[PDB]
RNA sequence: UUCGCAAGAGUGAAACUUAAAGAAAUUGACGGAAUGGCACCACAAGACGUGGAGCGUGCGGUUUAAUUUGACCAACACGGGGAACUUUACCAGAUCCGGACAGGAUGAGGAUUGACAGAUUGAGUGUUCUUUCUCGAUUCCCUGAAUGGUGGUGCAUGGCCGCUUAUGGUCGGUGGAGUGAUUUGUUUGGUUGAUUCCGUCAACGGACGAGAUCCAAGCUGCCCAGUAGAAUUCAGAAUUGCCC
RNA sequence: AUUUGCACAAGGUGAAAUUUUGGGCAACAGCAGGUCUGUGAUGCUCCUCAAUGUUCUGGGCGACACGCGCACUACAAUGUCAGUGAGAACAAGAAAAACGACUCGAACCUACUUGAUCAAAAGAGUGGGGAAACCCCGGAAUCACAUAGACCCACUUGGGACCGAGGAUUGCAAUUAUUGGUCGCGCAACGAGGAAUGUCUCGUAGGCGCAGCUCAUCAAACUGUGCCGAUUACGUCCCU
């Protein structure tokens, strides 16, 4: 017998168009790029409302 | 019912129950039955102990959430088992899939992987949520069947080990004897640790085991040493005579 | 003892005199002996995604009124301390398709020196060794000492169990003391052990250490090794 609810597992989530919010004819990178040389362009740290993220060396950057 | 003084004797069922009971031989095993041998896991002559104390360790019991389990001469400092984590098989929790593959959904208008921060939490563990980034077709979702397991069953097994069993034991072929199971060979005697030999003989011929082989140790030959040593010369240095 | 034969007993010879000594191997039949906790040995069966798989964290396997088997230490003067001497043998020792340099280094063992103008245990350097090469002339302790040393028959300078404080080391982690070292505790029993019971015949028993093994750390275990070394019998079938 277990007293503490199941852990769910963890499903990825998606936003069907992920690529386009990060574009804004002339074209604007929405998303601030990895600073890091070996992440290189491409990969774009997340804006969180409170700091910003990179989804490869997790480099944050705080506000 | 007859006989008897009586004890009883003669005569003599059935109901019911039961698959054997018996008989003679054979091989084992056993004997508080004989005979001959043998062993310090036997004794004799003894020696050191153990059993008494403290402590180490193993086993049991008790306790515990768990105190994981095997083994009870031939279990108990034994599983090479002297476990802090691991080991670990037990207990309280928490991850991962190490469910390949096949079939069917979703699926690059994205199947999926991994994560900073703040909460969850034992965890500064993305284990889960909020949040979005990241990786891209490796996964994920469902059914089947696979996989792994110090899960069971050693009374399903292999292999190995222990023990019977440290003694001298074991088996055919052909021949003899019995209806046969079986027996002789494989033996009365002496000898040997020895079914070891010598003799004897319804046997003869063999095969294992014992012995032999093997490994060390003690004596010794050859060979050999800038990874072993020795002796002898010079050269240096030390003691040097009255001392008690 | 002997018709013979097979042999035996003493003594010679000899390093060795009867399976030389000690081991290893060891038949045929078996046992419902043990092992499914060695294996990618294995049949059947059980679990298999909040798993009996696997990993991680923490506990446990060590818990203690007790019983039992094995071992260690003792009960002291054939002694305990303190000092000095002479003196063994088996043995072990370091690493990669990875880490740095560019094939070599480091891991392992050990010697020497310092620490040290002041305890041990430490900590540090400098070398050496792939092991007949370094350790190493392997300074083991039982032992010895005419050491003119202390103790003097007492639970005592026997015994060293229990426990308290300091400090060091191994490890990622030492609390349930990991293990050494220091000062205390010693007033914990134990003064030779009932009934029963184990092993042993010569370099043996007993006593004494040392190495390997398990091992990052830890031996009262085991596997070996050497050292000091006897009493007794060399017989029997009374017991098993
Ligand atoms: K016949
Ligand atoms: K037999
Ligand atoms: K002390
Ligand atoms: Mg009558
Ligand atoms: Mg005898
Ligand atoms: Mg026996
Ligand atoms: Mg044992
Ligand atoms: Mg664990
Ligand atoms: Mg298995
Ligand atoms: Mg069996
Ligand atoms: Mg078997
Ligand atoms: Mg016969
Ligand atoms: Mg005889
Ligand atoms: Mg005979
Ligand atoms: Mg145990
Ligand atoms: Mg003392
Ligand atoms: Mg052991
Ligand atoms: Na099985």
């Amino acid at each position: 017998i277990f007293t503490k609810p199941k852990k769910p597992t963890h499903r990825h989530k998606l936003e069907k168009m992920r690529a386009l919010k990060y574009f804004k004819y002339k074209v604007e990178r929405t998303r601030q790029d990895c600073p890091h040389p070996q992440c290189g362009a491409g990969v774009y740290m997340a804006q969180h409302k409170d700091r910003q993220y990179c989804g490869k060396c997790h480099l944050t950057y705080k506000a």
